């Protein structure tokens, strides 16, 4: 079958270099890819199962010798079915594709899917063969470990040494078949810290008492004539109260039965706490919060409450009320506990001052909410010591929960790691041989967890643990050690000096993205918990709250973090900076090591000694190879899956994107590309010149606009603090690590939004012009508006379109407890951001029926004989109907003569002979700078400046009018710092000038506009690209084939 010559043209033909640009070589482009989290596991799996293979290979039992060969077979059989299919599918033309949508993916050879789908499956095997059996044991000497132990011998800390995850049967000076659990037992132990290190997985004993619905009856508790209809929720938490008559172990009579003697369920010999399963509605128990989907799984109250005890022993916990556990209020319902003194920390909810004059509780709630109320509370058993138990009320009623072993293992100092895995080990152990309470139930799996969370980095996890292995040489026990696997531990110390100073970056990188990723569900979840309690004070349905307690976690003003709740995660970060605020913190080591990825990526890279192999017939990559490997075939394939990662991915686009920017000069006079920082400083490097005369601040007002484009499409707003807006906005810049991240779309919007503010700055605003232009219209009033909503209307005349409107619309939080307004150049076709009431008293209500209120209203064209030369440049019925009606039903100016029913030369002759006898020259051409509501007033008088009223609302609002007659008028000296060339630039200062520009700068036309401006002006011409990879990846508009 002779492929057909019409698709062996139309196929891509690779070139020796990926693009043509300093940053796209094979030293920069395979460096990139080995720093590309996916595309470096795609190499990392290629490194690594050559290593598993040797343990294959002198395996001794016969079924893992066999798994080899009948591996190969399968890939053989594979082979034979994909050559079948593709050849009953493609008929003439399947070669090529077999090379091309096959073998470009895998390696770009025959041999190369071969050694790669192989490579995968034995990896695939030896990962599943980790996890297959249990070997948490309490080994005894001289008998081995016992078949049962008992649980007065577990249950102790001082016995936890013995709980070791050590296997059965295994010698180490023999030949034994099963003696590949020593290695298996090794690497969970490894595996396990690791989980034991990133995840912090501590257990929580834990009861609920769900809401109940109260047969005392609602009106008791919420009256109905202010929350009707109440059903048991958070809000409006009700319980049953205690009776001692029935019989009952939930609600208050199980919180009866539990907190009477609370102190009695901590077994203060393995100082693990056990609460009793028929104490809570649910099934009741035990539940690992790890640090990845404990804000995920399960609701944030609890999971924030479980840092706050986590914290609590280490007395690092904060905000929340301490009671004994003598203290707790048994007697009377639950929620008692929870409405704490008023009189003079600890963040209560004064729901007395909250809803003011209005009476939303009755009953016992009104007599007892006088008396603030808080959602957690902490428990302990004595005064001195510290809380170890924690009660707060989430979505599905009161949870008391306890961390276990949290005196063990969490102290002042930190989290002691060692003493966790111990810990965990003896709970895992606990239930391994069904040594719990009859009155608990384990549903507790802890190798369960660790499989689970490892299979996440399948590849990056085992390999750090294989090197972490063979980097501990002090340690005899270990399966390296064992003659069975002289060769294998042999092939991990084949694979330290040579990755590894490159797999430790990237593991201690990936742990940290991940603890950072984890961590910032903290404030995104504490504030959709905390969202529909603001909604209510939105809609002025305050009185919905009700039982609505703030959390005792303080947050940051500057920083919008959870500083104690991230505590928990620097614990982490803490511990995985030692393998080989917490927002501060994570920020610096993030950096810290993404430059020693890229060191470390570089020397690996170097040491390879890379070069490229010329690509196979029909091929459309250009392929890597190496020779300079413990495996050179495995080596050079995992480079080829890495790059066919890296090419395909949208980091490399974004790469071509900046180099595009980079190649533009006139934009990196003001800019620092790659440091992402506007250049010239500020002083005299070019300025002061022509071709975009000004600083370096001129231009971080831009990037506040572009800021605050993107605040207004965030989600939520409070995740990134509050006053004012000038820090929440470099907040947020920060949040995008754009530095970090050169190859993201969150930078090639920024940048192209910067180009797109620049291409309206540069040739003497030769575009902005043009925007205007086309934007503005002589029979439409243009305005710059300042438009600032006044919920309340008015020597006490302190301007307030000028006075910055700290949260608005309640964005950041709740004000009860814990020149601006301006809209650029907007016009009658695009006034949407303004409010409909003052968009209509500008566009369409100009002068209302309530002189100097027609000043401005013809200003839309500027001079007089400019609406004359309009008025019979009608040609059309329709064109003088629309004139006609913009002149009467919203210019408002009165007709006379005028008739429908007179011909096209009558129609245009009666309103321009009354425009004449009428305006034969009241300002009415004037500009209009000043204040527009009510009334209308200028700008020095605003003590006679009438709010405009709309719907119980009022807006206060400054106007500046720009016609055509100025548009024109911005040329070169529209950027001088001068006043007396504000003319020059719309009667603007520079600032406002330059804040409408980035207003401008955000049209998505304009940066369309702009970026076709940066790809077309480019000395090089478009970026070509050899390979394919990189052609199908990113859209022609960037780059070319050779």
């Amino acid at each position: 079958a002779q492929p057909t010559a019409s698709t062996v043209e139309g196929l891509f033909k690779p070139s020796s270099a990926f693009a043509d640009r300093t940053d796209f070589s094979l030293s920069s482009i395979l460096q990139k890819s080995l720093i590309n989290r996916e595309s470096f596991n795609q190499y990392l799996a290629m490194r690594l199962a050559p290593v598993l293979r040797t343990f294959y290979e002198d395996n001794y039992d016969t079924d893992i010798k066999e798994r080899l060969n009948g591996f190969t077979a399968d890939t053989d059989n594979a082979f034979v079915s994909q050559e079948q299919n593709l050849r009953n599918q493609f008929r003439e033309n399947y070669l090529v594709h077999l090379q091309t949508d096959i073998f470009d993916n895998t390696g770009g050879n025959q041999a190369a899917w071969k050694l790669r789908d192989v490579n995968n499956k034995i990896i695939d095997d030896f990962i599943s063969r980790i996890f297959a059996k249990n070997f948490v044991e309490y080994v005894q000497d001289g008998v081995g470990p016992l078949t049962k132990p008992t649980k007065s011998l577990i249950e102790n800390t001082s016995n936890f040494k013995n709980i070791k995850l050590q296997p059965k049967f295994v010698n180490k000076n023999a030949k034994l078949k099963i003696n590949n659990d020593a290695v298996y037992a090794a690497i969970q132990d490894k595996l396990l810290d690791q989980f034991i290190t990133n995840e912090n997985p501590n257990l929580v004993s834990r009861v609920v008492f769900t809401n109940e619905t109260p047969v005392d009856g609602f009106d008791n508790y919420f009256n109905t004539k202010v929350i009707q209809s109440p059903t048991p929720s958070y809000q409006f938490q009700v319980f049953n109260k205690y009776n001692q008559q029935s019989g009952g172990t939930k609600g208050a009579n199980g919180f009866n039965l539990l907190a009477s003697n609370l102190k009695s369920y901590k077994n203060d010999q393995s100082k693990g706490i056990d609460i009793p399963n028929k104490f809570s509605s649910d099934s009741g128990g035990k539940l690992l919060l790890k640090a990845s989907d404990m804000f995920d799984t399960f609701d944030p109250s609890f999971s924030a409450a479980f840092i706050q005890g986590y914290l609590a022993l280490q007395k690092k916990s904060k905000g929340a009320d301490s009671k004994e556990v003598d203290s707790l209020i048994k007697d009377k319902s639950i929620i008692e506990n929870f409405f704490v003194d008023n009189n003079t920390t600890v963040h209560k909810t004064d729901l007395v001052k909250i809803f003011g004059d209005k009476d939303v509780f009755a009953g016992e709630y009104k007599q007892q909410i006088s008396k603030a109320v808080v959602d957690l509370i902490e428990v302990k058993k004595d005064s001195s010591s510290q809380p170890d138990y924690i009660l707060s009320r989430g979505k599905d009623g009161i949870h008391l929960m306890a961390v276990d072993g949290g005196s063990h293992y969490l102290t002042e100092s930190g989290r002691d790691v060692a003493k966790q895995k111990k810990f965990l080990l003896f709970r895992a152990l606990q239930t391994k041989y069904g040594l719990v309470d009859t009155d608990t139930t384990y549903d507790f799996k802890l190798f369960d967890e660790v499989k689970k969370y490892f299979d996440t980095n399948r590849i990056l996890f085992l390999f750090e643990a294989l090197l972490d292995l063979s980097s501990d040489t002090n340690n005899k026990d270990n399966f390296l050690s064992y003659p069975q696997f002289k060769k294998f531990a042999d092939s991990i110390k084949s694979i330290e000096k040579d990755l590894k100073e490159l797999v430790q970056a990237h593991y201690k990188q990936a742990v940290f993205n991940e603890t950072a990723v984890a961590e910032n569900k903290v404030t995104l979840k504490l504030a959709e918990r905390n969202q529909p309690f603001i909604d209510n004070e939105r809609n002025n349905q305050i009185e919905q709250n009700g039982l609505a307690a703030k959390l005792p976690y303080e947050q940051d003003a500057k920083t919008g973090h959870y500083n104690d709740l991230g505590n928990y995660y620097k614990d982490i970060i803490d511990n995985v900076d030692k393998k080989g605020n917490f927002s501060e913190e994570v920020v610096s080591k993030l950096k810290d090591n993404k430059k020693k990825v890229e060191e470390a990526a570089k020397k690996h890279v170097e040491a390879l000694k890379v070069f490229t192999i010329p690509s196979p017939l029909y091929s459309q990559v250009i392929l890597v190879q190496t020779k300079l490997s413990f495996t050179p075939e495995s080596t050079s394939l995992g480079l080829n899956l890495a790059l066919n990662n890296y090419l395909t991915s949208t980091e490399l686009q974004n790469s071509i994107k900046l180099s595009y920017f980079q190649e533009d000069e006139a934009f990196k006079k003001i800019i620092d590309i790659t440091n992402l920082t506007f250049s010239q400083q500020s002083g005299g490097t070019g300025g002061t010149n022509g071709n975009n005369n000004l600083t370096a601040d001129n231009w971080k007002i831009f990037k506040e606009t572009y800021l605050l484009d993107l605040f207004e499409s965030q989600a939520q707003k409070s995740i990134f603090g509050h006053v004012g807006i000038e820090g929440v906005l470099d907040t947020l810049y920060s949040s995008l690590n754009l530095e970090e991240r050169l190859d993201s779309d969150d930078v090639i919007d920024y940048l192209s939004y910067l180009y797109t503010a620049h291409w309206l700055l540069k040739d003497n605003l030769k575009n902005y012009k043009q925007s205007l232009q086309s934007k503005l219209s002589r029979t439409s009033n243009a305005f710059l508006v300042w438009s600032v909503d006044s919920e309340k209307n008015k020597d006490n005349n302190s301007d307030i379109t000028q006075t910055e409107v700290k949260n608005p619309n309640f964005v950041f939080g709740s004000s009860v407890y814990d020149r601006y307004g301006f809209r650029g150049i907007v016009t009658s076709s695009t006034s949407g951001s303004l409010p409909e009431a003052v968009s209509r008293r500008l566009f369409k209500q100009f002068v209302n029926q309530t002189n100097n209120a027609y000043k401005g209203a013809l200003f839309s064209f500027g001079s007089m004989d400019n609406l004359k030369n309009i008025i019979n440049g009608i040609q059309t019925q329709t064109e003088f109907d629309a004139l006609y009606n913009h002149l009467t039903s919203d210019l408002n100016i009165d007709v006379t003569g005028v008739d429908k029913n007179k011909t096209l030369t009558e129609q245009k002759t009666s309103l321009t002979s009354f425009v004449d006898s009428n305006f034969k020259q009241k300002d009415v051409f004037s500009r209009f700078d000043g204040y527009i509501g009510d009334n209308k007033v200028e700008e020095k008088n605003y003590t006679s400046y009438q709010f405009l009223s709309d719907g119980g609302k009022y807006h206060a609002t400054f106007v500046k009018q720009v016609n055509l007659d100025d548009v024109e008028k911005i040329g070169t000296d529209s950027l001088k710092q001068e006043d007396s060339s504000k003319d020059k630039r719309l009667n603007l200062s520079l600032e406002e000038f330059l804040a409408a520009i980035a207003l401008e700068a955000l049209d998505p036309n304009n940066q369309t506009q702009a970026i076709n401006a940066l790809i077309s002006g480019n000395k090089k011409g478009l970026v070509k690209v050899g390979d394919f990879r990189i052609f199908s990846s990113i859209s022609a508009q960037w780059v070319r084939r050779f």
